[PDB]
Order: C-alpha cells, then structure tokens, then sequence
C-alpha cells in the first residue's frame, strides 16, 4: 500500500474452461508422480489455485508455431539450418521493459544475418525470453545467508527474507510478464527493425566502436556487399519471410507447465504453449525423473543439457525416452562440458547416439561449463566445431546468455573487461563478436 | 500473495518540454465519465503501467494511418467490430479465436462486395470501460463501469472504483493481443476457411437461402484467385488492428509512449486507434484535448444533436494538419434521423477540404435487427445522394449469425 | 536477289545410334498426304533448316508436359485454338495481336467456370499444312495444302509443290513466335484488360444479354484478387504453347533437335506440342512412329470409326512409359454421334491406368454454331457420365465473337 | 540450284497494312532528304521493293520493350544502375545458330553478375545481336582487289565479285535472322539458362581453367558466398524479376531502319521495332547527316560513339539534337578515346555536356580505339572511371565485342594468345576476365 511502496493486484477468479482429456491427464498424471527435483516449496493448495488461474488464460503460444519451429528443427538435425539460441540468463519482471526486449531482438537479429552469411544456410532464431524467470540453486544458503534466489517465477531477488518465500501469485506475474513479451516480440519481429536494410549501421556501429573491429571488418564489408547484391537483384523487405523469433525457457517449474498445457491435434496431444521450446537442465533431467517424463508427453521439440558427467549410454536413453518415434529435430542435445573438456568428453557421446539412427540436434552451449573469460567460450565452441568436422556430423547451432545492453559482465572481447541477477551475459559486442567468429568457424 | 489471491508489486526519461506542456494542459480540462478512486492510488498504477511492454508500437499506428489514408480517399473500406464490452472472464483463447474468425468471415464478404481492401479493427485489447447515464442502476447500486474500473457481480462492494483494474485491465489486453497477433498469422487468416465459414453460415442461417448466391461468388472468386496461381505465401499476413474507447484518462495517460515525420510524438500504445463517445466529446473538455496530443487515429461518435457547425470544429481541432484517415466521424443518429440529420453534416465538413472517415454505427442510437439494417442504408442513400465515401460500419458483435447477415447485407449496399 | 524476288543461301555431330535407328525406321514406314516435291530438292531446304534457331526450345515442353499431366489429373483445362490454316499473307502483328487477344479473353472466362487453371496452347507458328481428301479440288486445281506446300491462288502454276515454302514456313513461324512471346510479357497480357473486352463482347453481341450476368461476376472476381492485394506483378505470366499439325515429314524431321531425365532425346523444335489427323494417324505409318521418337506431348485426332480396341493400342504406343499428359485423345465425332460413340473408347482406355487428356474437336466433325456447341456438350454429358475429366477443347477461330460465345458457354458447362 | 549448292527461296509479295500517319512520313521525309554516308549502292526501285516487304512483317521488337529499357536507361544515367552492353563485332547468317547465339547469352548474364555485385546496383543488359549485320567501311576496295564486305545485311564474305554485289534481298534475309534470333533469346532469358544458380559452375570453371584464375578466385568466392546468402534468406528464381536482355545493333542502313518503323503513343511515335536501341557509329555521326535525324524522329533509346576528333562543342550539339526534351537516357555517349587518349580527351566533353543540366549515359567502348591487345582494353575502361571519379560523373557502363566461343582474336588475357568477320571479339576467358577487372574498378 502507501506506506510501504508496493500495490496489490486481486487475481480474478474466472470459470474454468473445459478439462483436458481423461487420456492425456491420466498419462500427465503418471510423468507427474516422478519425483521432481528443485520444485518451489510452496503449499500444494496455493499450488493449485495459481495453477486452477492459468489453465484458462490465453496461450503463450499457439500449436501452427511450435509445428512451423518443429519442420525447422528436422532441417537443423540435416544439416541444412543452423540453430541460434539467446537471451537473458535470468528474466526479471523489473527489466521486463521494451528497451531491454527490443534490445535482445536486435541482438539475436545481428547475430542471426552474419551466422546466415557465415553458414550459407538458414539460422533458427529462439530467443531465451517470454518464461526464462526460474532457475535451479545448488546452495541451501546464500553468502548472505538467505533462501536463495531461485529467479522471479519463484521468490524475489531482494536481499530479505520475506521476498525469498516462494509465493505461486508469481506464477500468475510469470505468464502476465511472458504474454506481454511475446506480445512485443511478435509486434518488433513484423516492424521495421526487421529490416536487413538496418545490419549495414549495426555492423558498421559494431566494427566502428570495437577496438579488435578492424580483425572484423573484411567479413562486416562482405556481408554489406552481399546484402547490396540481394537489393540489386530486385529483393525488397516486401519479397522475403517475415522475421521468426521464437519463444524458450527452461521448463523448470512443472505447476507452471502444467497448467499451461493445452490440446490440439492428427491423434490428440498435449502442447505446452507457454513456448515454442523448453529445455530440461543439468540438474533436473533425471532420467526417471518428472521433467524428462514431462517432455515425453509434450509435443514441443526439447532440448537436455549434457554436461561432463554425461556417459554415452544415458545420452542414447535420452534418445530413446524423448525421439521415440525417430522425428529429426524433435530433441536437442546441448553440449555444456567447458573449452578442456568438449573435445575429450564429446566425441564418444555422439558417435553412440549417431549409431542410434536418431537424428538430434547438436548444439554447443559454451557458458555453462566455462565470472566466465570469452576465449574459453569462443574456445570451447571451437571445440565443438573440431568434434563435428572429425566425425563428419552437423555442428547444428549455439544456445548463448546475452543482452543488447553494454554491461560488464563477461571478460574479455575487444573492450578488454577486466545488472545480471544470475550467471554473467555477453554485451552487445561480445555476442556480436562471438557471432563473426563462429560465421568464421561454419566457413573454415 | 496466493493467500490474499493478489500479486504483490514494488513501485519502488522527461517528455520534450512542449508535449509535458500540452499533455498537462490537456489533463487540467474537466473530463466526464472518470472513476472516483483516489489520485494517490491511481499514480501508483499509473507508475506500474509506465514501464509495461506496449500493446502496440508506433510503426502499426503508422501503417494504420496509410491504410486509413486510403478509406478517406474512396479507396479502402473500414470494418470495426468486436465486444460491446470486453470481460476479464471472457478474455479466452476460444472467445478471443471467435470474434478473430467473425471479424475475417465479415472483411472477406465486404470485401468481395466493396471490390476494394477491407481494414479491420477490432474492439479489443482494452474495450474495458463504458460510460453510464446514471450513477445507480436498477438495482440501486452505483453502476458497472466495465472491468478496467469495477465488477459486473450485483453487491455494493463489487462496484467500488479499484484503481489494481488498470493493471489488470493492461494484463487482459497485452495477453489478448499477443493471441491476436499469432492467429492473424496462423492457418485461421487462410483464405481457403471462408468456403465452409460461409458454407456453414447459409445452412444453419434461417434466411440463410436468402445469401447462398453471394456465398456462391465468393467461393467462385476464391477459387478463380487460387486457380489464376495465387496461394497464402502470395498474400498480405491478415493485419487486425486493436481500438477501444479513450475512456479512462488515467488508463490513456498510463499508456503513452515517446516515438519519432522525424520529430518526438506521444503515441498511445494501449491501442493502434481510440474512438471519443458522445458522452465524453466536451469540445473543450480533457478526451478532446487528449486526442489532438496522440499521434494515433482517431474516432469521434456523432449522435443525433451534433449540428454541421460543431463536426467543422471537431475536424478543424482534430485533423489540424489535414492528414486523411486521422480523423474519423462516427455517425449514430437512429434510422428513423440519419437520412435527415447526417446530409447537411457531411455538406459542411466535406466544404472545409479536409478528407474524414464517415463511419456508421447503427448500434447505438437504435436492439431491433431491422432497425440496424436501416440506419446502414440510410447512412449509404446519405453518401450517395451527396457523392461522398461511405466508408465504414462500427458494430458490436449482434450475435456471431447476425453479424455475418450485417455483413452480407452491406456487401450489396456496397454493389448496388 | 532482289530482281528474281528470291532471297540466295549457299548449303555447302550425329544422332545416338539408337535415336538414327529409330527415326530411320519412323520415315521408312508408308506416310500419307505428304508433298509431292522431288527428295533432292526437299534434302536441299532440310539441310537449310538443320541449323537455324528453334521455334522453342526443350525447357518449355518439359514445362508443358507438367502442366498438361495436371489437366490430365482433372486440376487443369487445356484451351487449344487459332486459325485453322496460318497463311503468310496474314501472318501480321495485328492478326497475331487479335489471335492472342482471343485465346487470353477466352482462356479467362473458362478458368473463372472450371475454378482451374488454363493451359493456353495456340494453332499458331506453324499450322502451314493440311490434309486434303480430293487432289483435285472443285475448280479442277490440284487442292491447296497449305503455304507450307504450295499457294492459295487459283492456277496451276501456284498449286504445284514448292520445297521452298519449308523456309518460308520456318521464316514466318519464327517471326510469329517471337511476336506472342513479346505479346505474352507485355501489357496485353493484363488481366485488367478482361473487363473492357468481356464489356465489348456484351454491348457488342446479338445474345450479348445471356452473358452479361457471367461477364459480371468475372469483372467482380478480378476486382476481389486486386482488392486482395494481388497485381500483374504478382502472377505468373502469361504463358502461350506453339502447337499445329505434325503433317509435313520433311518440315518436322528438319526442326529436330537432341537435347538430355539425363538420356538424350528428340525434340521436335518446331512447336511445343503437335497433334497427328484423322487422314494421317495409320497405326503403322510414319507420323504415329515420328511421334514415338518424339519428347513433345502429342495429340491423336479420333473420328466417328475410331474403335475402344484401336485407341488404346493408340494410347500403349505413344504413352509407353505411363506419363500422364503425354498423350492427348482429342474427340471429333459429330454432335449427333458423340454422345454413342466416345463412352465405350473413355471406359476402354480409362481401364488401362493410362491417363491421357480428353479433349473435345467439336469443328472437325460438323458448320452451324449450335452443332458446335452441341457436341462440346455432349462431351461433358459423356464424362460425367463416367466421372472422367472433359480435359478441354480445341477450336478453329468462328469468328472473334462466337469463339467468345462458345467460351461462356463451356464455362457454364464446366459449372454444371 | 542442284549445280551450285544453293537454293532461292521466293520472296512471297504479300498486301501492305495500313501506311504510318502522313504527318510522321513527312518529318522521316525531311530526315532521310539529308545526305547518308556508307549506304548501300543497290537501285532505288529493289530498295523500295524490299522496304515494302517489311514494312507488313511482324516487329523484332514492341514499344512497351522500348519504354521499359528507356525507364532503366534513365536510372543508369541517374547512377542507380549500369549498363553492359556486348556481343559480336559483326553477326553472320551462318553463324546465326543456337549454339553460338545460347554462348553470347551466357556470356552476358555471367558478366552481369559479377558487374551486379561489383557495383552493388541494378545491371541493365543489351545485346549485340538480332540486326548487327551492317558495317561502314573506309576502304573502297579490299587487300584482295574487291569490293568491300560491308555485313551480310549488304553482300557475302565470300571473296568473289558476285557474292560483294550489294543485294537488297539480304534486307529480308537480315529481318528473318534478327526475327529468329531474338525468339531464342525471349526463348532462353525465361529458360533455365537464366538461373542465378548457374553462376556457381560458370565461375568456378573460369577460376580453374584461367592461368589468372588465382587472381580472380577471391571476388568467384565472394560473390558464390552472395548467392547463397540470397538462396538461404529465401530467395528462389520464382522470387526475382525474370532476365531481361534487350537487343541492339548499329543504324547502318537506312532502307532497313524505315522499314521496320511502327506507330505507337501519349502522342502519336515512330519506333524503330528491328531492335530496342540502336546507336550512331564514328562514320555516319555528320551532325546534319540522315543518321541523326533519323534517331531526331524515332522514340527508341539512341547511342552516338565518339572518336579521338570529339570537340565538347559537337558533343553538346548531339545532346542538343538527339534529347531536346531532357529526357535521362534517351541519349547514350559512347567514349572509344585509346587508351593512350582518354584520360587527356574525355574529361573536356564531360565537363560541358554535364553543364548542359542534360543527364546522359557515359559509355565506355574500350574496343574501337585501339588485333587489339587485352591490357589496352582493360586500361582505356581504367581511364574512363578515373575521368569520371576526378569529374564526379558516372561512369555509367561499357560497350564490348564478345563471343561465348574460346575464338582466338584478341591478344593477352591469362591465356597469353600470342572466326570475327570483322574486329577481333574477346573470348569467353576474356570477356568474363574484364568483367571481374570492371567489378574491382566499380569496387574501388
Ligand atoms: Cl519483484
Ligand atoms: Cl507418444
Ligand atoms: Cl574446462
Ligand atoms: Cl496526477
Ligand atoms: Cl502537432
Ligand atoms: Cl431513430
Ligand atoms: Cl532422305
Ligand atoms: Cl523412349
Ligand atoms: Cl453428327
Ligand atoms: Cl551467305
Ligand atoms: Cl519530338
Ligand atoms: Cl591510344
Ligand atoms: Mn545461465
Ligand atoms: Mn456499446
Ligand atoms: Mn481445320
Ligand atoms: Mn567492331
């Protein structure tokens, strides 16, 4: 109220749409009686409430999309697309502003056309955005010796007590802050800063301002080159595919994605559409555990994290729980193992799953394994580009922490760097300098 | 918390100096039809809405402009439509896909019939507030104001003023828009649906025999742009744009964003166009004056007292720099006075050289299907007679069955 | 030179073997209604012709073959008309010009009946060559055949057989090619233009009135895709296929040419597609085995004495490999014969898994209009019948408006 | 006849279509009543004989052709666009075959891409070809005691007296082989011939079997990066505007020149349909010449060369003649200077034509001004840019003499060589070599 600088906002008590099938439930239900690692701790009545809310609020997302990213997926697993993952390490409600989502749509966009240019292929653009409000906590404790942060969908950032309670209301904040994002997502991805006319300033501002700007220069006059070739050739914004960024987080907390299922088709299914694409975390798949029994049951195209502890042997049960049906590009498996390790530890775990039959989206996620230097992340995405081109499989994308603000947070890049509320991003230039050395990598 | 059902929000860049002066000086003037909670509660909501994502962004205002541009001209069609009021307890995927599919299914048959591009509004996203006549309804209690402002639930406490309804009310919208946004995008904008839409509409339609020749050439058209080698991938992506009456200021205010004809404009990105009722449109009032600051289109409701000299100083105030499209005038006069009343309107408006949208709304001051039929004629005979545009229809949707009946209807006022 | 009217030329890498051995064998078999012109002098003019530019080229037949498979899977009509004799005297870009006109107008009237798309083939660059029953004609001159072979005037002199006219017939071919591909790119070939020629057609026609309802829905089905969006920038262009009569030995064995579904084949350069007659199509004569050494699509023309037997041997020699739209069976059986006679030859044929193209000739075998209309009926009457395809029609153009007639009249065939 | 190895093909005499409008016959009276250099000598009445032939035949060309030229003519003289201009010295019946005419057609659209993407604009393409059968000649009589070969159009290459008789005959012989091969290339600009796609192979065989093939790998590779840039950001053939190559040739003979003139508008025109533009050459440029006036009254975009006597006050005099109505790029001044000459000659003409307020197209013809060596080629094209860049000018395109065939006429190129009818022709290696020498001038 007054005195203390907040508002309450009433959450309406609406009627409940029409249930889901008996069918879908009962096997949901099943997946659900698994145990579930790192779920809030708020009281299961709460829990069903907040969840009773959300079954009947418009999706997220709708299933035409999630089938569109789907086909676009099988392209990537056939090596005729490149995958590109990005945006915030942790979303927050404060920072859920359109400076900050205009600024990582236009990250992922200058990053998406010099990857393109690089690869000479098609890049899937997923955005790390519209849900990534929810993160796993090794510590019991925090240094400051509180419940930990456990992201926005949970419990709140401020140091004290009170805002560490986990509260499910967030999960009704979570979907009002995620509808609103994707909302603006849709709206900038149909608006001029869409426009391939725009990378002319963008590279030209990037090499302009970076002091290793010159060692990018040939490759940022190329692409201008190539772009004034297209123009010259009679190709206007009007002659070219709306712009198509799509929607992920990690599906961490299952009361949210549960009761964001909804049905659609031809045999019936379950479609988590409060995103295009989840992915399960290091600490939470399990593989008799919910999350990988919730991904089963879904439709949307998954990823798993694989980090150094990853045997080939699990990597293939991933394979068989989540691909049963040999659906290229309906499972991701990304590579997190750090820049010493990936070239020792991936090699094994790919030739076991490429035996399979199965075809799996490769993807190098090159923070979670590596405060974070950009050399061991350029390194260990080097890394995995030298297991591919050994093993003559497809290097199918990169899953990166972003923002299109000039913060301070990653070492290194050419401003020699000696407002996250989770693991360090890559600036502006930094995610922009990735993606120029990676076109190099796809180019080699 | 979940324990007292709410969420719990902390509350804890300047405006060039002549639009802080102007949008200021326009908020100073006396404005009807506002919610009585109190100014200390309202400019904390107000401070939540200020750092919202927006449920529009200014290069659609834009575009709608040129498209609006086009309606004045002669050369384009305007369709609004959609709730009377929207419902934080309707505000539903099925509810929202239903008025979405009504809205297509009514653009593709005035369009067949107009031989022109139809521009589609719908009231949504925000169509949250209505004025009252009287304070206390029927019941005697103080009246529903609409969801941004009070409940619909017949008990006093319900009906108190709470100022949480303006966030709650941008919550509704923004999920609203981003459904609307991907369906116009998805298999549901697909030309191809309207054969058995239309199919459907003339076999479960009482008079439903009475359109089955129109429904007939309209699937013959479809079928002939499809068989001359033009499929989905060849056609604009379906734009609906989103309007709602600019009723509660502090709403409007809340939702104003600075974008850059090069030069800093306050646009209003709770919606691409707002409309001004016959209840708030106080020529020197705070609404008015509101409009003349926003770069967006504008509508303002014409009822049966409005004369020819207060609609010049409407488009004079409104349209200052004769930009077509910015400007629509919404006649709602009745069927039995719009034949009589709208004539020497147009005449004098039309003299000034300044290029409106007249739009009808025969909603509002007529609810006898008939009746509304007639007053869309009579707007028509108005037009023609006088050989100015008749260049769009405001309706409220008249159940989904009627509404397409309006819509083949005016088709062949549109042919005739 | 110049002072003996005659233009001079001076005459002074191999077939695959199985290609020489199988063409050979073709030209060896009895051919009828060939020039009587001595084998030196027609060696001669063939050795001229072994060189020049094609009338087309491999691309387009490949193309058209895929669009008449379409036709011959019912999602298509094949439109097949021109003059029923090209004679150089006519042979002008105004006569071309009208030609071109003719087929666009008509191809667009029976694409808004059949919901489909029109393949557009003319009797055009090359239909130079006619069969004739009597050698000598009523006059008691030997019959004209042609330019090709010899002259229209009535004296001896002029009906003698000139190899010469080969040149002259690939000269005037060629010229005549290069006008519809500049007509076929170039403003003439704006759907735009349908609306004042239909209007023409209307105000200008005794039974104009019977057409003005289905000329005014096809004006607002154009309107419709404009009002979609769609412009001449975003359709196709219009696409005309060079077809005549494959007649004249010495003419189409000079126009062939090798080109690679990898192997190497023959192509009858002359024409996109060339149909065998009535006179000509002996099972084991030289023309049905020229076409069998051919790449091109090819018709076979069948008259009232055609038997179920014979026209599936017909079908099993010149669609061997089970390629739908190679072949063409066009009907010309009379109106009072075709209702009768073409079932038991569809059934037969259908019954095999082959799919050729049905086509209706309602000319060749009747001449009044209504007989001509009658037999196109009797065709759709005879594949409804059986729930096959009635896959088009080809015309002699009746004049400018009965061929426009008769295109209203097909296209409310096609609506049945 | 059987006796000499020819055949006489009869010259049907066919019915005149109506004449052109009296008004229009008047003005082409006064021009043709001007004295022509370099014509024909064969008798009035077989010239009038002939002349009625095609005076009913149809065109080569259609007016709508000529006015979309002229709109992409204007933005060449507006520098948003370049022209290439190129194809035979001389064309010959004989050699009027598919094979050479589908290697003139690949040869331009291979040297337009490369000039598209070296320019970074619009590549407008003319061909020599369908009418250049005519030639001027300074000698009376030749090396071997006859009369000159003046183009199959006028008599035989054959060196025999008979064959060298000026024949009118070849007036229809000229229409029936411009007629044919202008069908083929309508035939082939829609055909596969005409795919982007195609590119790829094209340069990459010039890159391997050029001895100077390293040098020009660079620019091969970019632009292949380029296409498949376009191809991976959606772009299909069925997405771009189809290959327009217009036709052109010298206006030699006038009997031909008025015979295949036609009417059309919005005020009453005369067009020259045997081609779509047509330029005045070095011999028959008299400024109160029948060739002047004759490009004074048709509609169709007209050339005028100019030679190393050029004043700036006679070249202002042909704007003032040839685009009274201040139309950009109706008129196209073509520079053939030397090499040794144009950097000293050019620069005065620019200068005063540009102050006119007159905009035409500067061309480049580095052929007629200097066998004929690669490098002085190359470096007359070199000079001309350094004109143009010192005056602020655009250097708006270049006028060539090729051949699709390896022919060996021109000396230097990487093949270092130590058919034509007429002037040597750059081959297919030298021509496509310019064309990769032009891009860098472009770049530079
Ligand atoms: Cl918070
Ligand atoms: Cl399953
Ligand atoms: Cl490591
Ligand atoms: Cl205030
Ligand atoms: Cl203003
Ligand atoms: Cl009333
Ligand atoms: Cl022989
Ligand atoms: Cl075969
Ligand atoms: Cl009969
Ligand atoms: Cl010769
Ligand atoms: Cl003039
Ligand atoms: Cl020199
Ligand atoms: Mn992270
Ligand atoms: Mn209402
Ligand atoms: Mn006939
Ligand atoms: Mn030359």
């Amino acid at each position: 109220g007054a005195m203390n600088w907040t508002v309450d906002i009433p959450i309406d008590q609406l009627p409940s749409l029409p249930p889901l099938p008996t069918d879908l439930r009962t096997r949901l239900d099943a997946a659900l009686a698994k145990p579930a690692a790192q779920q809030p701790t708020w009281p299961a009545d709460q829990a069903l409430a907040m969840r009773t809310v959300l079954e009947s609020v418009p999706p997220v997302t709708v299933p035409s999309e999630i089938v569109r990213l789907q086909e676009q997926l099988a392209q990537v697993a056939k090596g005729e697309a490149f995958l590109l993952q990005g945006g915030d390490c942790a979303e927050t409600f404060m920072d859920n502003t359109e400076p900050h989502i205009r600024g990582n749509v236009r990250a992922l966009l200058q990053m998406a056309v010099v990857l393109t240019y690089g690869a000479s292929m098609p890049v899937v653009k997923v955005a790390r955005i519209a849900g990534q409000y929810a993160k796993p906590r090794s510590a019991d404790i925090d240094a400051l010796g509180l419940r930990s942060y456990r992201g926005d969908m949970i419990n709140g950032f401020a140091p004290d007590a009170a805002a560490r309670e986990h509260d499910p209301s967030r999960l009704v904040r979570a979907y009002a802050n995620a509808s609103a994002a994707m909302n603006l997502v849709r709206a900038l991805t149909s608006s001029p800063l869409a426009s391939l006319h725009l990378v002319h300033d963008w590279n030209r501002e990037f090499v302009r301002t970076s002091p290793a700007g010159a060692r990018y220069e040939a490759l940022a006059t190329e692409i201008d080159r190539g772009l004034r070739f297209m123009s010259a050739c009679g190709v206007a914004d009007r002659n070219l595919q709306t712009a198509e960024i799509y929607a992920s987080h990690e599906a961490l907390v299952l009361d949210y994605e549960r009761a964001m299922l909804r049905l659609s088709d031809g045999e019936p299914q379950l479609f988590d559409l409060s995103a295009h694409t989840v992915w399960i975390g290091e600490r939470t798949r399990q593989i008799d555990g919910a999350h990988i029994a919730f991904a089963q049951v879904i439709a949307n195209p998954v990823g798993v994290k694989l980090g150094p502890n990853m045997t080939p042997e699990l990597a293939v049960e991933y394979v068989e729980r989540l691909d049963p049906h040999n659906k290229p590009g309906r499972l991701t498996l990304v590579s997190r193992m750090g820049n010493h390790k990936v070239r020792d530890l991936l090699p094994p775990i790919v030739e076991k799953v490429q035996a399979t039959g199965h075809q799996v989206i490769w993807q190098c996620d090159p923070m979670h394994g590596n405060t974070r230097h950009f050399d061991r992340i350029v390194d260990e995405v080097q890394g995995f580009f030298e297991v591919h081109r050994a093993l003559g499989t497809h290097p199918g994308g990169i899953h990166v922490e972003i923002t299109g603000e000039n913060v301070t947070e990653c070492l290194g890049g050419a401003q020699d760097i000696s407002e996250t509320a989770c693991d360090p991003r890559l600036n502006t230039q930094q995610s922009l300098e990735l993606a120029f050395l990676v076109a190099e990598m796809l180019r080699d």
